[PDB]
């Protein structure tokens, strides 16, 4: 059973990154379960819905009066120290309202951290099957 944790908005920095303050320190979240295109890709510059998704991204959490964190049953950080989670803004998961949008793809790539892969899953065929940004 996973369970939602406070946290308070520090900055948003890309569509699937944000810093957050967790349990009184400063942390960088990656977003569990989805890829996003970047605006800081290390090697092809913006990608094509980057913009897009990062305000997507700023815009949620930045309007949000509560923002939650909820760990996976896996490994809670990755090798950049960034902790993976799922993260809520005003009780929506913002990792789901990206895919739902077609801002981001299901990527799955931690075995352990997949609690919520299936819904994931069925919010991204909606999104191709509406054909939604990144489907378009």
């Amino acid at each position: 059973k996973l369970h939602k944790e406070p946290a308070t908005l520090i900055k948003a920095i890309d569509g699937d990154t944000v810093k957050l303050m967790y349990k009184g320190q400063p942390m960088t979240f990656r977003l569990l379960l989805v890829d996003t295109p970047e605006t800081k890709h290390p090697k092809k510059g913006v990608e094509k819905y980057g913009p897009e998704a990062s305000a997507f991204t700023k815009k949620m959490v930045e309007n949000a009066k509560k923002i939650e964190v909820e760990f996976d049953k896996g490994q809670r950080t990755d090798k950049y120290g960034r902790g993976l989670a799922y993260i809520y803004a005003d009780g929506k998961m913002v990792n789901e309202a990206l895919v739902r949008q077609g801002l981001a793809k299901v990527a799955y790539v931690y075995k352990t951290n997949n609690t919520h892969e299936q819904h994931l899953r069925k919010s991204e065929a909606q999104a191709k099957k509406e054909k939604l940004n990144i489907w378009s």
